[PDB]
C-alpha cells in the first residue's frame, strides 16, 4: 500500500477500511496483529493469543497504529498460518461501475 | 438494501459507503441525488444540474437524508441516464477472503 493514504475505519469490529490511490483495502485485524505479534516473538501460538479478535472495537488511535505497522511488516499479505491478511478492491471498478473514469 | 444499514462514511468525496447484512455498497453521491431529483421533477436534465457533484464534501446529515430517500426510490438501480448508481460486494466475499465464515 502507499504510504499516502486514508483510513476510512472499522467494519463489523473486524476490519479496517484503508484505502490508497489504487486499491481499497479491508485489513482484518486479529490477523493483522497476530502478523505483528509474530514478527516480534517468532511464536505462531503466543502471536495468536494475545492479539485482539474480531468483534472488539478498536480506537482511532490503535487502527492507526496497526495500520502504520502494517506497512512495515516482512510479510503484509499473509498471517503465519497463510491466511490472506486482506481482501482488496481495485478503485477502478467501483469508478467503473458508475461510468466515471479512473 | 436492508431496512436495518450501517453508513460507514464518504469515500473521494463521490462515494458514501453503506451495508446491511449482506453487501456493501459504494452510492454515487451524484447519481443518487439525480434519481431523487428526477423522480420528484420528470426531467432528465434539470436533475442532473442541481444534484450534487463528485468532489463535494457532505455533511453528515446530508449522507443520512440521501441514503434514507435512496430506498424509497422507485428506481434505486440506475440513474435516468441508466448508469448503475451504486457498487455493491457482497460481505461473504471480505470474509472468506481471510478465511471467516459469513
Ligand atoms: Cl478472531
Ligand atoms: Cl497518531
Ligand atoms: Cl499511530
Ligand atoms: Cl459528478
Ligand atoms: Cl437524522
Ligand atoms: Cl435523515
Ligand atoms: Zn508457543
Ligand atoms: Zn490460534
Ligand atoms: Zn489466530
Ligand atoms: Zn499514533
Ligand atoms: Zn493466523
Ligand atoms: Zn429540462
Ligand atoms: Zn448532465
Ligand atoms: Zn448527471
Ligand atoms: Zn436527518
Ligand atoms: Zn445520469
Amino acid at each position: 500500500m502507499k504510504p499516502t493514504y486514508e483510513i476510512l475505519g472499522q467494519m463489523d469490529e473486524t476490519f479496517i477500511l484503508v484505502k490508497d490511490s489504487e486499491y481499497l483495502y479491508f485489513v482484518d485485524q486479529h490477523l493483522l496483529e497476530e502478523r505483528i505479534n509474530y514478527e516480534k516473538l517468532k511464536d505462531e501460538n503466543l502471536a495468536c493469543r494475545i492479539s485482539v479478535k474480531a468483534g472488539q472495537k478498536l480506537s482511532e488511535e490503535k487502527i492507526r497504529e496497526l495500520i502504520k505497522t502494517w506497512r512495515n511488516l516482512e510479510n503484509p499479505h499473509v498471517c503465519p498460518h497463510g491466511r490472506p491478511i486482506y481482501y482488496k478492491i481495485p478503485l477502478r471498478e467501483i469508478y467503473e461501475k458508475v461510468g466515471r473514469n479512473y
